[PDB]
């Protein structure tokens, strides 16, 4: 298996409360749940219509499986259903290594470097040893590079730190309310710092924002999935918008574009005059 | 109305250095900046052609005395030589008043708005009239509005301050090495904290290749105008190309959308959601 984020909370969440376990059990969510992971891993091609399917597949799990996580369970708004989506991107991007050339070995959640610091104990082992941080920051998809990043001091053979460099972050979040669109903002800045080439995403179901005042932030896109406020979802007679298939679609043309391109290259600078060639 | 930013450096060295005044008259800088200026001001239109040809006149007057700044000037590359591209966006957006509606007030190098911070002297001027300090910073060209700051203590006239808010912003650099799109990724982190709606570019004539990926963190647009390397420019055989007057072309496309477009909208920014 791949990663399968969704599947082994799941089994997880299952193999701690009993309780869920036999919900699980009674309401199918099991059978739902690989009858959603085989329909997905079979879809071999990546054109529009391919793409649409995964989705297609994506909204018959969610309306399988979402209600008993809201109804039947008592905390499954956390790491529960959050990761549906997870591991849908896993699906969605399970066929890249074909089509961009190289094997990469991050395509789940992860934790993507934002910096290193020093805070030696002492000039002794600053200059034997220097103790030091790395900061990195969870994202709830990263596609990018595992890398090992050790320092030496006069002594030692070096502390070394495993740390993940993203080429593309997403967030995934059942509804966008202003406190998190902050967090978002905010990590936005200082991913940029860290890590300039890696493209940013958050990615909501619904958005439960206050019409409020637009910001301005270092996120590349908002994605919206469903079209809808929250406002609706609690009220006379449910009715929930598909997943937007075509929304899908462009936020994978946007990220296989974004792996596709070499990304400093000064002499495509040089020749355009431009350093940003936006068509 | 309109500035003459690198005529007036020309008026200003001369009557500092009265060497580099003779060498203004010896060769003939100043009918060569007139005739410049002259050129320019004569094209009143603002397609495509139009602003090629400004950019004609560009090339011919930097062509015509960029040598002599070089060879017969002390020091040169401080001012005198970036004003000229200065005076040229001056000439460049002389005519914006008629195209976009408003009369600008602001269309010349100028200090753009940072930060207000309070400074106050002791515990009776903070209740009674705190002291401030308004930081800006230099940009090569700038349009915008001026506001008038004012703060108001408890018993008092308040302090006012005069400041600039810029839509736009561009740096003029000759080349731009790392060193420099280093300095430009760190006033656009401020500038765009202070002024989020500002475009803020940098034009540049040579740009160096080897140097290092830069941090190009928040520069809406990097404009290398020549085409070339840093390095060709003290080499056995000269040849530099001509400034692209498409590149120039692009810029005054870009810029104009900014200025019509609608920027801040507090109470009609729910359908923007999840295109573009």
């Amino acid at each position: 298996p791949l990663v399968y984020t969704h599947g082994g909370k799941l089994e997880r969440k299952s193999k701690k409360d009993k309780t869920a376990s036999k919900v699980f059990e009674e309401f199918g969510v099991m059978e739902a749940y690989n009858c959603w992971k085989e329909a997905s891993l079979c879809i071999q091609q990546r054109d529009k219509d391919s793409v649409l399917k995964l989705v297609a597949a994506l909204n018959t799990y969610k309306d399988a499986v979402e209600p008993i996580f809201d109804s039947r369970l008592n905390s499954a708004q956390e790491v529960l259903q959050p990761s549906i989506l997870e591991e849908f991107f896993e699906y969605l991007f399970s066929r890249i290594d074909s089509i961009v050339g190289v094997n990469i070995p991050i395509r789940h959640p992860a934790k993507g470097y934002l910096s290193l610091s020093f805070n030696p104990h002492n000039i002794e082992t600053l200059i034997q040893s220097p103790e030091y941080t790395v900061r990195a920051k969870d994202h709830d998809f990263i596609i990018g590079g595992s890398a090992k990043l050790t320092i030496q001091g006069h002594g030692g053979e070096g502390e070394t730190t495993n740390i993940v460099v993203p080429a593309v972050a997403i967030e995934c979040k059942r509804y966008l309310e202003r406190n998190m669109l902050d967090e978002c903002a905010g990590t936005a800045e200082r991913l940029k710092r860290a890590t300039p080439y890696c493209l940013y995403f958050v990615v909501a179901e619904y958005l439960k924002l206050d019409d409020g005042a637009p910001e301005l932030t270092e996120i590349d896109e908002i994605y919206i999935l469903r079209h809808q406020r929250n406002s609706e979802r609690n009220k006379p007679g449910f009715k929930p918008n598909p997943i937007d298939g075509e929304l899908i679609w462009d936020l994978y043309q946007e990220v296989m574009n974004h792996l596709g391109k070499i990304w400093w290259d000064p002499n495509s600078a040089l020749q355009r005059g431009k350093v940003f060639n936006r068509p």
